[PDB]
């Protein structure tokens, strides 16, 4: 059966306070009668007001990346416990490398943080055949720095780069082919029962209407959502995990 489902909101550099603040009170003012995390991540200037004004019990606040010891004791004093680091997108456009997100996933756990690394693939890799060894990279860098006690603190967000604010999103059956194939991986390389608890979560271009045809699939656990999280079909989205 699945574990517990995610919905992630990623504000980027988006909205002012007063739009914002509208949509923590349709947040705030939203029955939910399922089991299920919601994560708010708004840029690090609003991250107080946030924290001051959303209330309700089945959300947390999130930082939008968080490159070790420096801002992890910052973000630890000031309440904040879940991080959500922007790989696919980094290695796409900068060259960040693998090792990189790894050691930032590590560390962040050490300090005691819940984290959402997101790994993908390129528009060129995917028309080349090539997304199941470039996805796989990225995890098994990732496994290299943790060990089996830590997986507990981590999910995995597949993000593949040409979906991201593009308006194409993926297929049910191209998100499920590649969350079966990294649970596959943690299943024979880490362990069954770590794989089985895994949170897999889809993001690139989800929204209200989308949302709950990919959530039937086998091995989709939520979503990692962008523009239409600033929006009241957030709801929707969040409604589409059971």
């Amino acid at each position: 059966s699945k574990p517990q489902p995610i919905a992630a909101a990623n504000w980027k550099c988006n909205g002012s306070q007063q739009s914002l603040s509208e949509l923590i009170d349709l947040f705030n003012s939203t029955s939910i009668n399922h089991d299920v995390q919601c994560v708010v991540a708004p840029r690090f200037v609003m991250i107080a007001m946030t924290k001051e004004r959303l209330s309700h019990p089945k959300f947390v606040i999130a930082a939008q990346n968080a490159g070790n010891a420096d801002g992890l004791a910052s973000l630890k004093d000031f309440g904040v416990n879940w991080i959500v680091l922007g790989h696919s997108e980094r290695r796409a456009y900068y060259g960040e490398t693998n090792e990189i997100v790894a050691d930032k996933v590590a560390a962040a756990v050490a300090s005691g943080f819940m984290v959402i690394a997101c790994i993908g693939e390129t528009l060129q890799e995917r028309e080349s055949g090539r997304t199941a060894v470039v996805v796989l990279t990225q995890i098994a860098a990732i496994a290299k720095k943790l060990k089996k006690a830590d997986w507990a603190k981590v999910v995995i967000a597949y993000e593949p780069v040409w979906a991201i604010g593009t308006g194409k999103v993926a297929t049910p059956q191209q998100a499920q082919e590649t969350h079966a194939l990294i649970r596959s991986w943690v299943s024979s390389k880490i362990g069954a029962d770590v794989a089985g608890e895994l949170r897999i979560l889809y993001g690139g271009s989800v929204n209200g209407k989308n949302a709950r045809t990919l959530y039937q699939q086998r091995d989709v656990n939520g979503f990692l959502v962008g523009g239409a999280s600033l929006k009241p079909e957030f709801v929707d989205i969040i409604k589409a995990t059971q």
